[PDB]
């Protein structure tokens, strides 16, 4: 989660991000989208040394590259849930695998018939409650007190919105808690950022299957890498094995689904499935004004190598009704 939270950070420092046109912001939620993700900085250095020096050296050692893997990343999620939230006013989001996502912040403002459901293990939600709890800014935002006031399975509950410890790999423990949440009536979108990745082929289906059979209607935005398809393709053993040799973790489920198509498949109870790697989102999506704009701020030297990566990350978008 520190190396999303570095990312989001480095692309804001540069100028990548806030994009006002895609993200739909306005004049003062531009400004508040840099605000409240210098503040969430900040706190953390309060919290943390340890996880302030690693989000500090790699914001720094930050490449052009990578900053256009978070903006397409970041607009992409957003471009699929602000044309959800228009056309339906009723709306409520559950981010499995929230991490230190704070675009619950601008969403909430922006559409007042808006519930949202952050989602995370129990020490990432508990440190993502004392960033907001503390800082003065991200209190005002979501009209926080400063003190945990919130009951058993919440860490915060006011509002429209609420923090919650669950893991998510247990399933029995995962619908509990969206019957407190959520209602199986209203409209639903589902984003796993960076979680379904890190799962093994079983608890990751059996998430997708659970949650589209409790909501009538509703459309899943997930993003995730794909191990690559071609032949001589060594992405997925490449990063397989940076993960394990790094702080010792997994991606079970890279290699089996190593295309756009096989990744979408896994969706395929719901009618409408849509997927498109992030490199067709950067020549279709973006905008000529947009793509103008990043090449201000940064040289993008290789963009050869910024296809080898974007087109190894995806973006699907399930609907069902």
């Amino acid at each position: 989660d520190y190396d999303a939270l570095s990312c989001k950070l480095a692309a804001i420092s540069v100028g990548y991000l806030p994009s006002s046109g895609l993200q739909r912001l306005s004049v003062d939620l531009s400004k508040k989208y840099t605000e409240w993700h210098r503040s969430y900085l900040i706190t953390l250095k309060k919290f943390s040394r340890r996880a302030f020096g690693k989000v500090d050296k790699a914001m720094r050692s930050s490449f052009p590259v990578m900053n256009y893997g978070t903006y397409l990343r970041t607009v992409g999620i957003d471009a699929a849930i602000l044309e959800f939230l228009v056309a339906n006013e009723k709306v409520q989001v559950v981010n499995l695998g929230c991490g230190s996502d704070l675009r619950m912040l601008p969403l909430l403002q922006m559409f007042p018939h808006l519930a949202y459901v952050d989602i995370d293990y129990n020490e990432s939600v508990e440190l993502k409650n004392s960033i907001l709890r503390e800082s003065e800014i991200l209190r005002i935002s979501l009209g926080l007190s400063k003190e945990d006031t919130a009951k058993s399975p919440f860490l915060i509950d006011q509002g429209r919105y609420k923090l919650a410890a669950c893991d998510l790999n247990d399933i029995t423990e995962t619908t509990r808690l969206l019957d407190v949440c959520t209602k199986r009536e209203i409209p639903t979108i589902v984003i796993s950022e960076c979680l379904l990745c890190y799962m093994h082929n079983n608890e990751s289906q059996l998430l997708i299957n659970t949650i589209m059979s409790k909501f009538s209607h509703g459309l899943w935005i997930s993003y995730d890498p794909i191990g690559g398809s071609q032949p001589n393709d060594r992405f997925g053993a490449i990063m397989q094995s940076n993960l394990k040799e790094s702080r010792n973790l997994e991606m079970p489920t890279l290699m089996t689904y190593n295309s756009k198509e096989k990744y979408a498949s896994r969706w395929s109870a719901a009618p409408n499935v849509i997927v498109n790697d992030m490199w067709e989102i950067f020549n279709a999506q973006i905008p000529e004004s947009e793509r103008k704009r990043l090449r201000s701020l940064q040289f993008l030297d290789e963009l050869e190598e910024l296809k080898v990566m974007q087109t190894h990350y995806i973006l699907m978008k399930a609907q069902w009704h």
